Parts: structure tokens; sequence; C-alpha cells
DNA sequence: TTTTTT
């Protein structure tokens, strides 16, 4: 047969070419896979590897017209799909994929088995990967002012540190983390260190994916999260002035599954895949519209109390309740940040610290006792009992109390019930959390009678 | 003779490309149905299909133009066209087509009469398609935990193993399912285990789709569901809160019939068959605009009452109305889920529960008596019916219960009507639904005279 | 208004 056949056969081969459900093709060069929706990559592809055919070969790969022929073959033979981006514990970069497990780089075929189909962007080196460098030090001193190594903040490093190495993970996960803290702490640093550690898998989008419809018409913002490992959203505004949107919370329960829905401009498609940790920056306590135990499982919170101060103002933040520690500052960090100077020294820790937790299993858990809103809620849970049969027969002690036995069951009156919980709680400070619990379990048997199903837990008690 | 000519005849003679109604080219390739408006299918088909040729003829075919020579042949010869996808009881695969009523699997040309455009995109496997495996004394254990064999929970279990059954068909369902239960029941996954159980058949859409217009212009949420056989809707947000949109009436009318109106981007096409059945998982009950009786036959509800938590909360958990029974988490069963080890004996569980319930016909039926806003509608039509001829002679006694005939009619005017209803319905929780149902049936004979066309059963018992 | 469409 025609040489050009035999080219495009010898090409694929090789397993460098390869098409994706999503309906783009993916080519195997410079030990990265690459695509591009506009460009047909293929060429690049078969001028690039024309050095491994034999000799006779690849003289006719100097023309374009043979190129494009060779390429209509490779895409008449090439019919099939395969899945991308299955193995959550590895690493891309623009020359390998490193090893999450146990810290092995691995280039050319080793690296060719897993599809990742997204990079840092920037080549790895391993002569800056090590532990001892005179960076390093000067790293760990930075980490150590903002998060200091006391008894009193042993919890909140441990939750600091478990965040960022999450960043590593190409999985889905259940919980989004807000960075709590006041002016001049330490929050940008820590966002532009991770960019600069991370590359391409960062990004940082809108307010509007915590206040807006995310399925009506296009939506950029959502698109652009596709198979992210990183996301930061920042500077939300004081709630308490009037006109402000407050945070939806079924946009909290979508943002947590494994697709979102969504939809770029001029697009059909539909469906994105989620992978990364949500991160958002602020300065005063969220404000949600609707509170339910669904919502408080997917919360955490990260505190920040050190104050980087000039000469000037120091006396005046040593008299703020809202700072632990003052120190001065230094100018020129952020320029040596954005020189990415201690790029390598933190991917180095984030990896150490990924070894510690993320080992056996990957998982973010809540801190519901961090947000002052959901006090309320909480101390319910450890006061009141629902109603079931095996109050009914110490009856004898809550009809002493203001108990009644209707429809065979143990009830209090709304009336009853309002004072019994007004001695727990502040009224004039819990005035609208106690209207709007009793609302939503009110039961009415008639116009005249009251009723709700509920016991206290002291009450139950032998005296 | 032309060659190409006798070529193009041969490969249309073997009935291997085929036109559709919808202007769409569909090839037989790799013992499945295929067919993409981007990509050249029948070039594609034309190389694959060389072997079968002549030995003189088989080198023609490696050059691409003389391919597509072939190819202008072929659509030269295609002038009619043909319908698809007619057989409700096949489920299709990316290597042939499995009989749901004897059991039997077809490949090759056995499976290649019954036209179909879909399949599940993973290639079927007997071995594990058994009874007697490891994964399904597993998978057993998960289902029953979800959903207990308890004599209370008999009917929702049925109702449950139903709908989920009602995934394999390729026909029109006529009612809608809400999959209701509080945080932590195993609602998602469920959703997971179909997912991993019919690949692409399985498709998520937007919450646009019961509160906005389908019919406005373009709308990829709506046209991305056409054929398919199962539709996702998840995390409806609470319609208490103020601002919340409620669903409307009219959308759910249209998703039951058998076309839907919408048009995709670049697209002039607007017909979309309807063969999925729509789940809606849910933390709150819905709402809608309007109640009416054609509301009331297309909604069905399932419930989900076993709690999954953590051995911290699990104190709570057991003091809590809305569980029945609580259990330790697994947090190794999302890892295994997403590896699709419990694909093939889930198929298989499917198929065993399609068999018990839809072998003679297939249909699904409402169950209006878990929404608690239907209750008003449905009580009505007990106690009050439509005055008719045959109670004219028994007026006699009508006349002592402030009965008036009007126009001979019986007739009780609207001054006593309040009294005789609020023996039955408490005025505070009430009040909205007898207003509007007193405005939409009153009828004034004169300025001044008022009456209404219903009768009170226990008024025609003597008492 | 703007994606839509050209
Ligand atoms: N370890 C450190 N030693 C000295 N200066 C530091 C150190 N870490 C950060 N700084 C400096 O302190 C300042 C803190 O600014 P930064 O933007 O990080 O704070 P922030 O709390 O995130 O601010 P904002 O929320 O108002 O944007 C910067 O000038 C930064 O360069
Ligand atoms: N049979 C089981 N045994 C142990 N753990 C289980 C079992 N079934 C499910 N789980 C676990 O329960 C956890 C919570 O379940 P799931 O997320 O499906 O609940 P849900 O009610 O659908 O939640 P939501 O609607 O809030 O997303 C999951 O992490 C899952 O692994
Ligand atoms: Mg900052
Ligand atoms: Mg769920």
């Amino acid at each position: 047969g025609n040489k050009l056949f035999n080219i495009a056969q010898r090409i694929l081969d090789t397993n460098s070419v390869l098409l994706t459900e999503r309906g783009d093709h993916i080519v195997w060069i410079n030990n990265s896979w690459k695509f591009n929706s506009e460009e047909p990559l293929i060429t690049k592809l078969i001028l690039s590897i024309r050095h491994q055919l034999p000799k006779e070969y690849s003289s006719e790969l100097l023309c374009p017209r043979k190129r494009k022929t060779v390429e209509a073959n490779i895409r008449d033979m090439l019919v099939d799909s395969v899945e991308t981006d299955t193995y959550p514990d590895k690493l891309p970069f623009k020359n390998g994929v490193l090893d999450l497990v146990d810290g092995m780089f691995y280039s050319g075929d080793d690296a060719k088995k897993y599809t990742c189909t997204v990079s840092t962007g920037f080549k790895f080196d391993d002569t800056k990967f090590v532990e001892d460098s005179p960076e390093m030090e000067e790293l760990m001193n930075i980490i150590n002012d903002i998060q200091p190594l006391t008894d009193e903040n042993k919890k909140n490093r441990e939750l600091y540190e478990k965040t960022l190495s999450s960043c590593l993970c190409g999985a889905t996960k259940g919980c989004l983390t807000f960075f709590f803290g006041e002016t001049a702490t330490g929050k940008s640093t820590t966002k532009r260190l991770l960019k600069s550690a991370i590359g391409d898998l960062f990004v940082e989008t809108g307010q509007t994916i915590l206040t807006d419809v995310l399925d009506k018409g296009p939506n950029p913002f959502i698109a652009n999260m596709h198979l992210k490992r990183s996301v930061f959203c920042s500077e939300l505004p004081d709630f308490a002035c009037s006109g402000s949107k407050k945070i939806r919370s079924d946009n909290i329960k979508k943002l947590t599954e494994p697709c979102v829905i969504g939809r770029p401009c001029f697009s059909n498609k539909i469906n994105n895949r989620n992978h990364a940790t949500i991160i958002i920056d602020t300065n005063y306590k969220p404000v949600f519209d609707r509170i339910d135990n669904a919502l408080m499982r997917r919360i955490a919170v990260v505190r920040f109390r050190t104050h980087f101060s000039q000469p000037s103002g120091r006396e005046a933040a040593e008299n703020n309740d809202a700072y632990d520690k003052v120190k001065l500052l230094d100018e020129g960090l952020d320029g040596k940040i954005q020189n990415n100077r201690y790029r390598f020294a933190f991917l180095y820790l984030l990896v150490k610290w990924y070894k510690k937790y993320h080992i056996p299993i990957m998982k973010l858990y809540p801190t519901p006792e961090e947000i002052p809103d959901f006090a309320f809620y909480l101390k319910i849970g450890t006061l009141l009992v629902s109603s079931s049969v095996k109050h009914i027969p110490l009856m004898t002690d809550l009809s002493k109390k203001g108990y009644i036995l209707y429809d065979n069951v143990v009830t209090l009156p709304l009336t009853t019930f309002q004072q019994k919980i007004s001695k727990y709680f502040n009224s004039r400070l819990f005035g609208h959390d106690i209207e709007s619990f009793i609302n939503r379990h009110k039961k009415f048997a008639n116009v005249s009678d009251e009723y709700l199903q509920y016991i206290f837990i002291e009450d139950i008690s032998s005296p």
C-alpha cells in the first residue's frame, strides 16, 4: 500500500493521539497531554514525532499537504473514546507527573499512563525541590508568623494545614472553607503563595456564584471551574448594610456535588466536573437566608489573629481585641512572592502535609461552633426531645408540669412552651430566632387548640 | 463501469448506513449505531468495511479523496428515510442489545434489526452479570439499610423499587417522582448507583425546567434530554423564604406529553421525544402556583427514613422525629461507587425488579396523600356534593337547614355557608384556601342575592 | 440588554 497510510498506522500504534467523550482530540507532546478546540494539534504531533520513524518516512513529513493527508487518515482510523482524569493522587506538570503517595517524579511513558488533561503550567525541577534550602527557613519563619505554634492555636493550625494540603487532590470535596480575619492579617499572602505553588490549577471567580441563580442563561464563572483544584472568592460585602444580597443555601448545597450544572457562552454543554476546594476570604461573618441541618454540615472556618503594622500605628493595634500579636511588616515580601521565590519550598511543604492527613483517605469536616448564627439551633439539639411512646407511661409527672396527653402522645401547648424556652434564651437578642423556630413546628388541632410535640430533657429527669 | 460507483453500491447493499426523520445519518460500526453532526462517520464506515470487499477494491480505499468520492455517491443514493427507536423493551449497549423479556443478549446482525440510536457507553459482560457474587451480597446490605424490609415500610419499598426499574424502558412515563427526606439519608447514593448502572442513558439538568418558560429562545437544559431514559433535578430551594419562585403548574403537564418543545443553540429542531423518568430529590416539599385535579394525578413521593451518622453525633440523631433508625456511616463507599464496583450487580437487580412489575404492562400511579398542600382539595370532594335534579323532592327536609330554592335549583347563600364550613376546617390555617375557593365559585342571582351550588352530605341524612 | 446570530 501507499506509505502515507503506513505512516498513519505507525503513528496510531504508539497511542499518542486519543479521543475523549466530549469530542476533542488530545495529543501527547513534550511529555504532556495537550488539546485545543480550535487548532488541530495533530499536525504538530506529526511534525514532532518524525524522528522516531525510520529514515525513508521522515522526508515526506516536511510537506504540509502530506501532513494534512496523514491527519485525515488518523481521524478516519480513530473511532472510539476513552476517559480522562481518573487518578486523584497524581499531580501533573509540564514535563511529567508527580506521585503524591511516595514522592517520585515520573517522565515519559511512565507519565503517559495517567491521562491528565490539566497541568500546573511550569516544569518540575529536582534541584529546588529540597528541604534544606535557604528559602525554606525564611518561608517557615513567615508561616510561623502567620500561624503561631502555640497550644491555643494548635487546632486552628491543623485546619489551616489540612485545608491548604487538600488543594493537591483531584476528588470532590464536601465542605467549603471561610478565611476570617481583620485587615493586614496575611490572608492574601497565603492566597498568592498557593497561586505561585500550583500555577494553572488555581482560579478565582466572582461572588455571583453565591448569590445568583447558576443555571439561568450563560454563566462563564461556573464553566471556568471545570477540573480546577482550587477556587478562591474574596472580599464579601458587609451584610448589615441595606440592599445586600444574603448567601443562598441551595447554592452551597449545589457546589458540593460531583457535577455542577452550568453553561458558558455559545455552548450546549451543561455538565462540569467539580474537583476544586472552595475558599472564601472575608472580613465579616457570613449571613444566610435559611439555616438547616443540611447547611451546617458543609461549613468550616479558619481564624487569622496576627497583625502586620507600620511602626507609626503600632500603639493603636495593641489596643484591639481582634489581634493577638503585632509585628512589623516587610515591604519587599510581595515582590519576592511575585517572582516565585518560594514556589518549590511551599510545594514541598504541601506534599509533606499531604502525607500527614490524606494518605488513608481524603476527608474534610465541618466546624459549626464557629458561626454565631448557628448557636440557636445547636443548643436546641441539647434541650428538646421529640415525643415518643416511651414518654407516655411517666405522664404522671408531666401532667403536673403542664403537659397534655392528646391523641395518646405527650404534648405541650405553644403558649405553655414559649415562656419555658424564654427562660433559657435572651428574648431581646434572639427575638427573631424564637418566632422563627415556633412557626415551622406549630400543630393546631382546632381554632382554639394549640400544641407542640416536644419534651424538655430537664423535665424528663427524675427529681 | 466506474469502480468507485460499484464500491458505493456494494456498501449500500449491506444496509450499514441509514437516513433518519431528523435529517441525520446513522452508521453501523462495532455492533452499534452511531451518529454525529460534526464528524465524518461515513468515511469511518468506508474505511472499516474494506475487509469485506474483494482484494481489487480494498486497495482503492486507502486514499482519503476516494473515500470522499464514495461518500458523495452514498449521499446521492439515499433518498428515503426510516424510523428509529421503536422498541421500548430493549436495552442497548456498546456491543449489543439485551432483551428485557427473556434475558437473552444479542450481538451482530441479530441486534441490528433493532434500530437504537442510544447506548449505555460501555460493553456488556456476562461474567459479572450473575446473582452469586460477593458484590451482590455487599450491595443487598446497602439496599436494605436505605429501605428496610419491615411491614410499615413495605408499600414505600415496593414503590421505590418500581420507580428505579422504570428507568430501563424506552416509553413515555406519566408521572414525576420526588425523593423526599432529611439530610444524610442515602438519596444521592441511589443516584450514583443508577448513574453507574445505566451510563449514558442518565442525565441531570437544572431547576429552570420546573420554574422558567421552556420555549423562549434556545434552551439546552430541555433539549439535552432527547431520547434519554432518566432525568434528575437536584436540590430545589425552600419556598418559605421571600423571593423564591414557585413551581409552574403547567410546566409539569408539558413534561408528561410524549413530545416536548425545545430548541438547542444554532438549531431549528423543536421536537424532543419523551422517554425519561423524571426524579427530583428534595429536602423540602414542593409548592405549586395552582392546584387542580390535572395536577394531582402526576405526582408521586418516596420517603427516606434511615440516618447514617458519625459516632460523635449519634446521640442527637436518636432524638429526632424525622428518623426511624440510625446506623454508622461508611467513609469508603463513595470511592467504591465511583469505581463502578457495583455496576453489573445493580443492573442484574434492576432487571430482576423489571420482570416483577412491568412485564404485563408499564404504568405509574400518583400518591396525592403524601403532599399536605393537596389535603384541602382532597377533603372537599368528600364533604360537598354537587346539586342535582334528584335533590329537589328532598328539600322539604332541607328547608329547616337553611337551604333556599333559586331558579328551581337547590342553593345555599354565602352568609350561612361559613359557619357550616367552619365545623371541619380551622380559620387560621385554611383562610387563603377557603377565600380563594369562595371567590372562584361564588354566584350572584342579583346585586344582593347570593347562592352556591353545593349541598353537604351530612345534611341529606336525617339527624 | 444580550446572547443570539452571521
Ligand atoms: N511574615 C511576615 N512578616 C512580615 N510582613 C509580612 C509577613 N506576612 C505578610 N506580611 C506583610 O503584611 C501585609 C499583610 O497584607 P495582606 O494583604 O497579606 O493582609 P490581609 O489580611 O490578607 O489583607 P486584606 O484582607 O485587607 O486584603 C503585607 O504587606 C505582607 O507583605
Ligand atoms: N448502607 C450504608 N452504610 C453506611 N454508610 C452509608 C450507607 N449508604 C450510604 N452511606 C453513606 O452515607 C453518607 C451520606 O449519604 P448521602 O450523601 O447519600 O445522603 P443524602 O440524604 O442523599 O444527602 P444530601 O441530599 O444532603 O446530599 C455517604 O457518605 C455514604 O457513603
Ligand atoms: Mg488580604
Ligand atoms: Mg444526597
